[PDB]
């Protein structure tokens, strides 16, 4: 791939005006109320892994709509309190729930979860299809704020900061979010909506500014949602979509983020097209860098991880 | 594309072993069972359309797990009974919910209802997301008979017909079940599990012979299972989902079909590939034919079109 | 694919010059001249299809060259008057001579015929290949405006309106010229050639602003004007093609359009690229309307089919 | 792109049945009758070129159905008489007539007549279109053997031969006939049809063995029969094409051929696939040759360029 | 993509004939001298990286040729002596010199150097180009044994080990060689042709039956042969080509292994084909392992992470 | 593929700032005496070909760095002083050593060498590969000019004029240097060292323009470069890799070329993308034409065989 975006110098500057509607902050609130009524009742199983100095878990908890939430849970096998890190993963991209990369991040000295997205990689997700929607999960529910994929996997973001934070063998004072694309919005929405993370790690976040992200993204997934508009033609439905899909839009939801923040973007990423992800930055209000790497795209960036690995000892090792 | 699977020749011949597990049968009878506790509480609602010489209308009624199913019904705008037509549509593949082929069919004399798949086109999926799954539907609910996608759906299609046969301008004796890929499949699974249609059309029919579907497609959407067991590996994991497929493939449903059947397959087919389709012809014991098309693969087949025409004048008209 | 070409913003201001040669008229007025020498000696056979409240018929007729047209003639079973519609197809784009798709027309209440356009989907064509061109009709005969493809077809489907007009069956007052693509172009063509047709519904129209066409179009069939010039390089040569074309550009014949029209683009379309669709448009001065779909490219429009149904309902039904 | 037909041990072997219709040599009779009612007229003109020591002209002459054919014609500048060539381009592959590759074979010594092939290169074809046909040369007039296009080819490049062996500067008895692809088709035809030629090059002949041809090419142009059974499902017109085309293929010619001849395949040749070669080749009952190319396609390939020029000298210098 | 290779069943018995030259055992045994004439004269450089518990270094060395060979050496930040692991890195496919996998490999509890593969990855190569090759490192110098890519970087491999067994926190005794692809045949072969390491691991084994491998393989680099001889035509070309590579084949060097090893293979690898895969490992007399997996090809597997972190576990700590 | 880069009007004003370093001129002044240092001591040896009217041998030189460079060398078969051509090919584009092209040239009188470049066609490379590259020779000792792949390429191509100019057929005031693509940039280079070439010919230029050439060519082999960066992420790394790069650079040799040139482009060149060549053709100030072709890439341009011709046989025949 080639440069296709706004040049550098545009990019920059780019901060496209916020689509929040007034119910904004009242919706998550509300959505948060509801995460609250549902007991956690965390339960932890060992599970063999070929690896010394590391204690490998099955963690499970409750969420939004009594939705058990799974992912493995790795520690470092020695005298606690560690610095600990939740890890969020890709968008239909979580093989074999992300083990090894969770056991490794334990050996850097981290206690790590990984969250399972539900109905993705191996979490169980209770809330309805109510209609129809096209190939994927970017339009489930997407009619409707209270209904759409994405609440309940927010909220289930937030509640694995309240687990992991309840845990003896944890540092709630050092607390990572983590995450590439999905991973990495869902790791600003977690900050954005709670106190629990201390740092945040995003590389080419997704969910952001989807109103220019229909007309620029060049691979999926954001293509999803110009599938289900071709299915489903009503311009009624179209404004509806993008009514839902602002509550969930990292561009509003980043003025909330008061932690340090460190985040990725490739300049020929045709997934998470650059514009989105200097939309998102340019709207954090917060002690923050954007590592920009021209020669990269949607792909796991060699000299960003050094950055990342750095950034993650010096706000928690 | 050209030609690649079974020749011609071994294809007529192409008969696998069932799959089916002793309680195929028992499975299906509880969940007729559990289909009939919910009470179908049908609605009617005249929908504007500009044509003359039919009415359309948007039906909704009540099926397993008490989702609302949805779709047009259009009728011949003339005194009846009327014969009538359950459409079912492909795979991701309902636009505006096919009015317009639903009101041709009316046009051509058949009062039609084009049942929206459950999270498709256009009704409601009360079933819950049980853990991961891949991208699409076909892997939702994979690890148990009474989780998986198509059991709602298939009992949707038995519940479409038991709800156009209480029509006073339906004749019920001259009821026919068609549709295309994953339409030819509903076609069929609703034909072997109920009494009511009096005749088949299945174009290209999916969700056939999946233990080699998955070896020899090479379009999507089959290869949802392939990508599945890449993010899934263990072996029990495999074994259990094609238990589970095993329920609903045609190759185990089709020996129920005791009505008149037409179906087609063009043998260019990358994404219904001409031995899963033959497989599920050479397992029907009714009066049947099967249309080959040397030329063509999956897509709208001309010459299929005049002899599906010719078919269901024959039979209900 | 996304959006490539102008902006909306741009599209809507965007009218090329006319290329129009001060023998524009005269051609054309020779032109029909030369087709009005040829009697028609029209001929219609019964033919057998699976419909009920339609009789279908094959019609051929003379045209220019002495070139025997033919296509399906597809006539309402009651008693006429009847509104009429003349069909063109696509480029070669006529499956078993469009029978289905006329059929259906009949049965919306139109007596419809679908014109075959000569060489590609079932028609004559007798005029010589002077010499060399590129694969396909676009460039044969392209060094004279005498000579060249589109002067017969065009010429052919004014005389479709001519032998249709005759129909005792038919209301002379209530014809309308309908097709998409090449299709929508000759329905332009026809209109602006002939004071026969009422209305006109054009999907997307070919054969309009040439120059600007081989710069923008992504797929075929227009860069065959571009393979023409790679194998003739002789600088005379394209300026003698594009002297040629002028003749049959649709920026030029859209002045002479006196009937009411509607149209459609996809913002999206490789084909038929939205810049030279928006110059035909913009070139019409009678009652107009261009629907405008941003998720839709060179493809069946399912929300333009419902407004051209109510269209032609408005104007002929 | 790797080895995809039968294994070399099974193309050495591969003969099909001839499918030569009761009436072939009869056709042929005839169809050389009504070329011998078409007087040439011959014309030469003489065309600058940048060369020392060749004489380039233009040259037309009159062929089947007064079709003026023509090509560039180049001439060792040196007192004759010379050994001579006709040279036959492939399928819509004639740029600028060949001209450059036919003054470089008058250098080497042959007096060279590149026959641009009606319709592509830069030929009248006055042979009418009877009906539909495919986007292409390949199914125009394919429901009769009259009415084919190759008919008229395969006529000219007789004609062809007539006239060069007609100039005072060219030696009779020392005459090739040379091509690839189509070219090769025509030479072996035109060798099967006259007496003229004394020998044979075909590289990767085209036009044989279509009924294997049409199930194993992998591209164009062998592709557009199928398009256009496509456009043309009646089971009655496949049988009336393959009659048709049975004429022209060079497994029913090739037994006519009593020149030495050389050819070439690549075993990755998704054009002419080398099964279809081979064929052509095992029908040859004269002194022949097959080079094989194991990791060349449907490509110039140096090795035979070497092969073909000692053949040549051998047989002609 | 989808089964392309021998079935299965067939791959397990899959053992091609040794293509082994008389002199092969005597060509490595001279290598291997020039390589002891050498003096390695490693260099350590301490190298700053953001992880805890772990120190990391430059290591140089030289090699045969006087070549300069470089890579990251890490260990665990303890009291040794502790196993080790030298990884060998895919064709093309060092990126930052692999640094944050061999740190990770130093976090599991393994002393690991990560030899940069010359010209590739990092390190010197003094070898002269003796002539044209294709593009790439397959067919650098391919016309002698002597002057091969691959003699080099195997008697690299070798240097490596002699290397990092010298040093004091290194236990000799408990050293692993590892590798994926091309570094997967620099496993096997440094433990062909050296005492040192204890165990082998190796993902898809490259440079292994080259003579099929030319014939079945679908992506690059294999087919980098197969471009130099469509560059080189000369039959004598192919026959020294096949030679030199004989020796470096990993089914002429398989059974040299006497350590325990363990190799995967996915049955969809179109880079390193089953076939090719299984020849290395069927030559094989040890104790050996073949982990087969249906769903995945040239790629990173999951599940076989595990068995690898098992197997070196097992056998190293 | 369609028009992509600048407008024609901005590539005609395209003018980059030259990158030149201070020691611009020094470089070459010390590499040409490194040269001169090594004799030439050329060998002809004569080889058969079947062409009347030449004679072909098989030249060797050597040069920089005590490098064995060959090629044919084919001479008119008459008695000279004859005019001679030193003929570049393109990158990774040898067969057989062009040894057919080579033929024809002298056929149209010129005495003429086909240098074969270092590694790719057919000569020796003895310079050293420092460290890390990129798959291709693009960016082999990249690191520094001194080690740079084309600095003994520019040399050799130099040497070749000056091994000749000293041959006793050869005219040494009409010798021309031609070649497309990276053989357009050596006879360019060539030019610019050298005194000997009356003239020059340059089919769209490779090794121009580096910096712009990165972000807007979209095939291969400027992304080698790219390729490079992303495996060596080092931000002096990339500094220092265009530093090399501006030496070898057309923008910066151009303005040494007194010679009358003569350059093509095609407007949808996808490899030397127009703004690359007209950059280079832009800053030379010498009897220069440049010949701008809309339809064609990287390919042969028929139109401009011609104008070549023409220009050789004005300046040397």
């Amino acid at each position: 791939m080639q440069l296709f975006d706004l040049s550098l110098e545009e990019l920059k500057k780019y901060k496209p005006k916020k689509t929040a509607r007034p119910d904004f902050a009242d919706f998550w609130k509300k959505s948060l109320e509801e995460l609250r009524q549902v007991e956690a009742e965390p339960t932890l199983e060992s599970y063999d892994y070929p690896v010394k100095g590391v204690k490998v878990y099955r963690l499970t908890y409750q969420s939004f709509g009594h939705s058990k939430i799974e992912g493995f849970y790795a520690v470092p096998d020695q005298t606690g309190p560690h610095p600990a890190l939740v890890r969020f993963h890709g968008y239909n991209a979580s093989y074999d729930d992300g083990i090894h990369d969770i056991v490794n991040w334990a050996l850097h000295g981290y206690a790590t979860f990984g969250m399972l997205v539900r109905g993705q990689g191996g979490s169980e997700d209770t809330s309805v299809t109510p209609g129809g929607h096209a190939l994927g999960w970017m339009t489930k529910g997407i009619l409707s704020k209270d209904t759409y994929y994405y609440r309940g996997v927010y909220l289930d973001a937030v509640r694995a900061l309240e687990v992991i934070q309840s845990f003896p063998e944890v540092d709630e004072h050092r607390i990572g979010v983590i995450g590439g694309s999905q991973g990495g919005a869902l790791a600003i929405a977690a900050a954005a909506l709670s106190d629990i993370p201390k740092v945040v790690v995003a590389d080419y976040p997704y969910l952001s500014n989807f109103e220019r992200a229909v007309d620029v993204a060049l691979e999926q997934p954001y293509l999803e949602i110009n599938s289900y508009f071709r299915r489903n033609s009503d311009p009624e439905v179209e404004e509806k979509a993008f009514e839902t899909l602002s509550y969930f839009d990292l561009i509003n939801l980043a003025g909330w983020v008061k932690q340090p923040t460190l985040m990725a973007i490739g300049l020929i990423d045709q997934v998470t097209p650059p514009s989105t992800v200097f939309a998102a930055y340019n709207h954090l209000e917060t002690d923050k860098e954007l590592k920009v790497y021209r020669y990269f795209g949607h792909e796991f960036i060699p000299a960003f991880q050094t950055e990342k690995l750095s950034f993650l000892q010096k706000h928690l090792l």
